[PDB]
């Protein structure tokens, strides 16, 4: 009564246009098994929406990729927040909402915009530039390893180990193997910055360091909820950044209105986070036989959730592929939804909005001027490069 479907949604090709292939994971059913991989697939809105909402039944526990954690040793020790569940999940959660809480936005927002303005102004007197290089990439390194608290030495080793991650919650792959293959030194880095004395008074890690007398969490637990920052905290920004600025070249009526009302920028990067889908895929691990749109779906599977999919169905979406910046973006799946949804969606909107913000001020066209390409990865989508020619207003 299930459909099963060959589509590989890890698979170059796919990558490189998923947008048919998930049309036709979505019109299949709601409840699609995927043979290539032996898991079940669901790509509707409706589908995804109920899977996040009942982490009882569809856990994260177990992880959230491929692998199961009940079958297999996961590749470094569980995320004490990505890969818990209720109740345990609950106060891990709780510290990192209040580290990244409206408050800590009020303190950070004027460098963080400052920050946007200075990097419009320094690639308007070049013209020509990479907007994922220096901007989608080079903005948010520029604030958020200092918001971070991280020194200076080994930022190098970010990037790499935000998309060693994202790839490993993928099949074991080409992408999944050579990712931990090449692990070792960022692994390294990352687990080494997350230690208390090297993260510098007031930013987030130290803060995450000093909420260990609470009973909320325990000394020895701060160190893996830095790391989560260090995990999380990146790359998708950086993807959802270029995926604007790529729609902002690609739609420029679009740019047009947002030069006429900066207000929409915060509003037109919630679109880009839509459009875009940077995190494109996550697993759900069933605790107990359970009954998802009309199958039967036993204990101890694993279900992929198509976010971008999600939130491109026509049946919640009006003209889902297009880039509308006054659209009320309002339920969209780019940052979850429920328990688990994006602690950090305050800094990644900060981020986006005041980068956003700071081209409506002060960039009158953005043209795409050489080729364009794509980064491939198991879990995120986003550009290696988009070279645009910035025309300053
Ligand atoms: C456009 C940018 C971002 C996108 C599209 C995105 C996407 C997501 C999604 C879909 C989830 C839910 C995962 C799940 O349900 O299993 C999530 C959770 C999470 N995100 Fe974000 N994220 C973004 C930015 C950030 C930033 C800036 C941070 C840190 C500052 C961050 C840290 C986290 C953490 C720690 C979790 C786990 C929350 C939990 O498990 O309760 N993310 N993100
Ligand atoms: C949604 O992306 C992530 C990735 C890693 C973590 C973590 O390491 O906790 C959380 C969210
Ligand atoms: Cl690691």
């Amino acid at each position: 009564t299930i459909p099963h479907l060959a589509i590989d949604p890890f698979s170059l090709d796919f990558f490189d246009d998923p947008y048919p292939d998930q049309q036709t994971l979505r019109d299949a059913g709601p409840v699609v098994y995927l043979d290539k991989w032996n898991v079940y697939g669901v790509a509707r809105y409706a589908e995804v929406h109920a899977v996040l909402n009942d982490p009882t039944t569809f856990c994260s526990s177990r992880g959230v990729g491929l692998s199961d954690f009940k079958k297999e040793k996961p590749w470094r020790p569980p995320s004490l927040i990505l890969e818990a569940d209720p109740p345990a999940h609950t106060r891990p959660r709780a510290v990192l909402s209040k580290v990244l809480s409206p408050a800590t936005m009020k303190t950070i927002r004027d460098g963080f915009a400052a920050a946007a303005d200075a990097k419009v102004d320094e690639l308007l007197q070049r013209g020509c530039i990479d907007a994922i290089a220096d901007l989608a990439e080079a903005y948010p390194l520029s604030v958020f390893p200092d918001a971070m608290g991280l020194k200076q030495e080994g930022r190098e080793h970010l990037l790499p180990y935000a998309g060693l991650v994202f790839n490993a919650f993928g099949p074991p792959n080409e992408l999944r193997q050579t990712a931990i293959e090449r692990s070792a030194p960022h692994q390294a880095y990352v687990n080494e910055q997350c230690q208390r004395p090297n993260l510098a008074p007031g930013g987030f890690g130290a803060c995450i360091h000093a909420f260990t007398d609470t009973g909320e969490i325990t000394p020895d637990e701060a160190p893996l909820l830095v790391r989560s920052l260090l995990s999380a905290g990146l790359q998708e920004t950086v993807n959802g950044i270029g995926a604007a600025v790529y729609c902002l070249a690609r739609f420029p009526g679009e740019l047009q209105r947002l030069r006429s009302d900066p207000t929409l920028a915060r509003n037109a990067f919630e679109e880009a986070v839509r459009f875009e889908s940077p995190v494109q895929t996550f697993f759900r691990t069933t605790t107990r036989e359970v009954e998802l749109g009309g199958a039967v779906i036993g204990e101890g599977e694993k279900v992929l959730m198509f976010l971008g999919s999600a939130n491109r169905d026509p049946r919640r979406w009006s003209d889902p592929d297009l880039y509308d910046i006054t659209r009320k973006t309002s339920g969209h799946v780019g940052f979850g939804s429920g328990v688990h949804m994006c602690v950090g969606q305050l800094v990644a909107r900060l981020e986006g909005e005041v980068m956003l913000s700071a081209l409506a001020r002060k960039v009158a066209a953005i043209d795409i001027d050489g080729p364009v390409k794509r980064r491939f990865n198991n879990t995120l989508r986003g550009l290696e490069s988009l070279p645009v020619k910035l025309t300053p207003a």
